């Protein structure tokens, strides 16, 4: 899933260690951030005094940070469904999205796509205009945007741009439009704009769990 | 500095809240992550029982996460010095780097750039081959890579690629070479590969502070 190697690199880089050293050298900074949180502001002076020792221990072995980054990577996986009858293009787009950290499913079957989306509930749909067996990405897109359960699912249409402007003005329109021939990396960036990029989503979950842990300990012990 | 707007978007997104809901629904997963950390494994059942309540409180108002992300943004700035005599090019590259979140300084004075780097200790140097007053980026790069204090400062040379191959084989070589005319955006990503991207660095600091806080509280109370 998410590609955290560079982020793991940062955690071990000299610069990260020096920057955290600097940030915690004057405790006014951290005391202020701590005191912004009503639930943490009663943290006593003994605990604040252990902030620098605990960071030093943390950097000699940052299992705490690595533990939570791993949790986030595991739950920060977002899923993209590609509805595209051009198998070769669908496979190329899947590997690029997978190469960015996304989980990707694929289907040739325009007619079954709407109910498949309902069943599997992907985080984003890449939907080609020109599909097999007389199905059409514009038609499929109109069905999804008319459905109250599925209308908030982001759809990126890929296809001949001839019809984009007119389809965009419809009340049931796609969330984005990407012209064919599609350059996979551009598509990757558009998916990351609509939903998260996997590494940022993983760090957000890692931080959320770390905060929840600190708040739960505080709640019981202050 | 760092541009957190997408990251702040994620934290307020419905998907992030649902993913966090799912993650804490079965506490086996969270218990395992907690128990990986010797300093946290003795967290009592009362505190573990407050994990979902505190998370719910977190999502009603995520001041904890916001205050840590803001701390990280404030200390996640990394500084790039551009040594380039072409003022128009230096300005364009600076604004592209600043647009991605880096702090950027500029100079046309190659003669004094070595000592300026020593004084200011930037995290990365963009160094043009062709400079004014008979200075040369290859020569400057050789001075820096022979200096024990500054030889670990990453240098991205920009210029005529004619001399890249030969300079690369020298013992005092640059860390990266980018041909002129420079595509600013790819220069940006080369800087992000050598040092962090600012948003990832900021999230790393935010997670580090969160973990240090949780570990210090735990150290004092269990």
């Amino acid at each position: 899933g998410p590609h955290m190697e560079q982020l793991e690199g940062i955690m071990l880089s000299p610069a990260f260690q020096e920057q955290m050293n600097a940030l915690m050298l004057d405790p006014r900074m951290l005391d202020m951030m701590i005191d912004q949180n009503p639930q943490l502001r009663n943290m006593g002076p003994e605990a604040r005094q252990m902030l620098r020792p605990m960071f030093r221990e943390m950097m000699s072995n940052p299992e705490s940070m690595r533990s939570m980054m791993n949790m986030g990577r595991a739950w920060g996986s977002k899923k993209i469904l590609i509805v595209e009858s051009d198998t070769a293009l669908s496979a190329t787009l899947r590997s690029a999205l997978e190469g960015r950290g996304f989980t990707v499913d694929e289907t040739t079957d325009g007619k079954g796509s709407v109910e498949q989306i309902r069943r599997d509930r992907p985080d984003l749909v890449v939907l080609a205009v020109d599909l097999s067996a007389g199905q059409n990405g514009y038609l499929i897109c109109g069905k999804l945007k008319k459905d109250d359960d599925l209308k908030n699912v982001p759809i990126v249409i890929i296809g001949n741009p001839d019809g984009f402007a007119q389809h965009r003005k419809l009340k049931a329109h796609a969330d984005e439009y990407v012209a064919k021939p599609v350059d996979a990396d551009q598509l990757v960036e558009r998916a990351g704009a609509l939903i998260g990029f996997p590494e940022g989503n993983s760090m957000m979950i890692a931080l959320g769990v770390a905060c929840a842990i600190a708040l739960a300990i505080a709640a019981v012990y202050f």
